[PDB]
């Protein structure tokens, strides 16, 4: 991995290949590791970059423990600028990664050549859309959350295995556990749970997400929507997937998987993203 | 103790006596407990209020783990407004409590009848000014701080006993460690170490503290400076105590103690504050 100072911390990142950039943004509680089997379908047709968000993966931590969505936006902005990823960017995004990439395309659309997204935060959430996850996420946003996320590491020990159809090896789980050895190291996972805009709160993230939803639903940026079956956030019959399916200049591809679909169908995801990237580069 | 909702958390506070308000503000890593033997010298001549800052004492925690100085400013502002402590207020402040009270004085001087302060943050600091705390406070502002503050709870187990001349009882230490049973509960103590403006950094805190320093050094608000012998932040020979003695309309008293002087001379402190308060109310 490479590494670069960002603000008061340091961000590690995968950087393999040549050409126009293809940026892979992970979510909670994962890292660039999640993309390991998808990137090889792309590293001969583009410069693949996959950063670990601050406090996650192999990256540095926030010395002020500033782990809100706004903080991650600032850290990732600093990373884009430091590395020079400002022209003809294909974003490949998932979970909070989508929120970060969507927001970036909102503010710098001239820099974005295309967006491929999966189980994404496409608009502010409602509790109905959480379906199977509603009791857990609700509890994480009450005072129980400190125990569940920090003392019990629930995202790594339960959400990750729950969100994969196949059985993870012990080495895979060891990799996912590596950034989070102590309760005081797991604050980013709790914050990501508490930052989700659900029916108005938190109001600042709700505003940012509403803004990029309003923009992307009218933006002619080329898009690939990868839908997992049965999926999680974006699922058949759900209001959020319906909204995503309204977006313009968009193609859709279906693959097998739950929330962490990369662990179940990486080759199909990589093949779809590769067709997309070639198509997008054709019209530059 | 009383308790009131403030922003997204809840603040516990002592509220005893009646009449014009006298507000006692503690710093790192203490709580209103620090004033327990000072308030009885005042509660027959004023409404004494002593809030525990968010994440400390008996108060609720910050669900987003937002523990910077500006966050505490917002939470304490919400307390001031909810309890309506906005007229004829005498501030009795110490350590980071002083920064908060000073900053309140800066923005709403019409609400402030007088300020009694001890071992306070009167202006941005220099590393020399730290004297024998310099090794600790340098280390905490490096990557070792997480181990020292979160894993070892250095501020409660070491800094508090080291800042009192007498030996603290078992019950006293049991109280002081009550908010901090786990590493993930100790984030406020580390944030407080990292937020001190030292030689320009952090720059936002430095701007705030410089602003209230410029203001208070020229303000005619009545002041009582309680100087501890030998003290810690405000010591003989130091530039910070010299600047503090620059401040107008001020009376100075001396008592025995180190940083946590309330634990060694609470009756002297209480008598000085009571005298100051009665004078302030007589002139108002």
């Amino acid at each position: 991995m490479k590494r670069v100072d960002v603000l008061d911390s340091a961000m590690s990142y995968i950087d393999v290949g040549q050409g126009d950039p293809i940026v892979f943004l992970h979510g909670n509680p994962t890292s660039s590791y999640l993309w390991r089997n998808v990137i090889p379908h792309l590293s001969d047709v583009g410069r693949c970059l996959a950063p670990d968000l601050i406090g996650m993966g192999a990256s540095g931590t926030s010395p002020t423990f500033s782990y809100r969505f706004a903080d991650h936006v600032r850290y990732l902005d600093a990373w884009f600028e430091a590395v020079g990823i400002t022209e003809n960017v294909v974003l490949v995004v998932h979970d909070w990664g989508s929120a970060l990439g969507f927001y970036r395309a909102l503010r710098y659309p001239e820099q974005i050549a295309g967006i491929a997204y999966m189980d994404a935060l496409v608009q502010p959430r409602t509790w109905a859309g959480f379906t199977d996850y509603e009791p857990l996420m609700r509890a994480l946003r009450t005072e129980q959350g400190e125990r569940m996320a920090l003392a019990e590491n629930v995202f790594v020990e339960k959400v990750v295995p729950g969100g994969v159809q196949r059985q993870l090896t012990e080495e895979e789980m060891a990799v996912y556990r590596t950034p989070y050895p102590t309760p005081q190291s797991r604050i980013p996972t709790l914050l990501w749970a508490r930052e989700i805009p659900v029916e108005g709160e938190p109001a600042d993230v709700q505003a940012m997400v509403q803004e990029y939803a309003d923009f992307l639903s009218r933006s002619d940026i080329p898009k690939l929507l990868i839908v997992a079956e049965p999926g999680a956030i974006l699922h058949e019959g759900g209001s959020e997937l319906d909204f995503a399916r309204s977006w313009p200049n968009q193609r859709e591809v279906k693959v097998a998987g739950r929330h962490f679909l990369q662990e179940d169908s990486p080759d199909a995801i990589g093949a779809a993203v590769r067709a997309f990237v070639l198509d997008v580069r054709e019209r530059q």
